[PDB]
This record gives C-alpha cells, structure tokens and sequence, in this order.
RNA sequence: UCGACA
DNA sequence: ATGTCG
C-alpha cells in the first residue's frame, strides 16, 4: 500500500511487439536514469521486462544495495521468481540477440544469489511506473 | 469462455 | 494488434 520510494524501478520500452526492445532503470524517488539497454532489433515486451529486472538485480548486487525493485510486469516478476523466461518468441537468426540476452540473464540467475524483493508496481493506484517510456 | 498484467 | 499468466 505504501510506495517504497527508496527503490529501483525498471521498465521496458518498445517499437512494435515483437519489435525493437530496450529497457531502463531509474531511482523511484527522483526519476534519475541509472541504466539503459541499447535497443535490441527484435524482442518481446515480456522478454524486455524480464531483462530489465535481472539487470536491476545485477546492478544492485554490484553496489551492495538491498533496495527492492519495482516492475509493473506480472509476467516478468514470475519469470524471475522461477528463474525461467517462458517466452513464446520463435528462436531463429533474427531473434538470436534477444534470446542470447534472455538465456544469459537466466544463466546469471541460476548461478548467483540475492535477497532483493521484486515488487509489483500498483499502476492502477500509483500511476505509471517511473521508468515508463 | 474469459479475467488480469503489460 | 501481440506477449503472457491466472
Ligand atoms: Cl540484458
Ligand atoms: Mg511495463
Ligand atoms: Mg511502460
């Protein structure tokens, strides 16, 4: 019910779906952009949302930060919890990059630890997540 | 058959 | 429209 302002908010941005995908993480309190992924030619909204959360985990772990991560993606939050991105996007030469990043994200998750709470951003009550495009 | 999150 | 889960 209470927004945890001392947190990291991440979100995907795209042009088409499947389409060009990117993501960024921002300080929930100030909106300051902390990281941003170079656009990936072809990917899905959910893969991007997943990549954004995993990058956030890696970003916070490297800085010894225990702050939670906000995401508005029910799908991505579940994929991270399961440490498995159940995407339906076809695996071919054109989607090789997005799949490589997804596979590497999964790989990282299955070989590292973290206590970072991954929280659902309550869009219907709080408005658009701060990392929204 | 939807409902929900994007 | 398309991507996903309950
Ligand atoms: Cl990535
Ligand atoms: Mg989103
Ligand atoms: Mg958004």
């Amino acid at each position: 019910e209470e927004i945890i302002w001392e947190s990291l908010s991440v979100d995907v941005g795209s042009q088409g779906n499947p389409g060009i995908v990117e993501y960024k993480g921002v300080d929930t309190k100030t909106g300051e952009v902390l990281f941003e992924r170079e656009p990936i030619p072809i990917g899905t909204n959910n893969m991007g949302e997943f990549l954004a959360i995993v990058h956030g985990l890696r970003y916070l772990k490297e800085r010894n930060s225990r702050k939670p991560i906000y995401s508005d993606s029910q799908t991505a939050i579940k994929w991270v919890k399961d440490k498995k991105a159940k995407s339906t996007l076809v695996r071919n030469e054109e989607t090789a990059l997005i799949w490589k990043l997804v596979d590497e994200a999964e790989e990282w998750l299955n070989t590292h630890t973290y206590e970072t709470p991954i929280l659902k951003w309550q869009t219907d009550k709080w408005g658009a997540i701060k990392a929204d495009y």
